[PDB]
């Protein structure tokens, strides 16, 4: 186990455009093409970031090539980020995916909310940070793959992915 496996396992692996849980188009390993509602404009998306005219369908070493890009880009964007990066550096190696697993869902704009959250975890608080962590949008909307992410932060074990 590691982010890898783990974004696989949270996300899937589709080879045609469709909509992630929020509606949006999406493809491959979870990536997000954007928040239009056109289909057009999705594919448009993917041609740009594949480099080719798909006509909405890519092969699965595409997707895979989006998908290091995007779990690399997520751990940069983190790196950059004046809020995120004390945390991060303060966690250990497999609570540091379970950070790169939200931020790849929710974006950092996303994980601004998780103030609080983000404190507990900082103070090693593993148990109060769950509670905290689960009063959330994100876990009403997502439970069964937040629950996941917060036995890792709870845990510091992949036992939530084990199977
Ligand atoms: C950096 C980015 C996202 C995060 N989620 C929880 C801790 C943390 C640190």
């Amino acid at each position: 186990m590691n982010i890898f496996e783990m974004l696989r396992i949270d996300e899937g692996l589709r080879l045609k455009i469709y909509k992630n849980t929020e509606g949006y188009y999406t493809i491959g390993i979870g990536h997000l093409l954007t928040k239009s509602p056109s289909l057009n404009a999705a594919k448009s998306e993917l041609d740009k970031a594949i480099g080719r005219n798909c006509n909405g369908v890519i092969t699965k070493d595409e997707a895979e090539k989006l998908f290091n890009q995007d779990v690399d880009a997520a751990v940069r964007g983190i790196l950059r980020n004046a809020k995120l990066k004390p945390v991060y550096d303060s966690l250990d190696a497999v609570r540091r995916a379970a950070a790169i697993n939200m931020v790849f869902q929710m974006g950092e704009t996303g994980v601004a909310g998780f103030t609080n959250s983000l404190r507990m975890l900082q103070q090693k608080r593993w148990d109060e940070a769950a509670v905290n962590l689960a009063k959330s949008r994100w876990y009403n909307q997502t439970p069964n793959r937040a629950k996941r992410v917060i036995t890792t932060f709870r845990t510091g074990t992949w036992d939530a992915y084990n199977n």
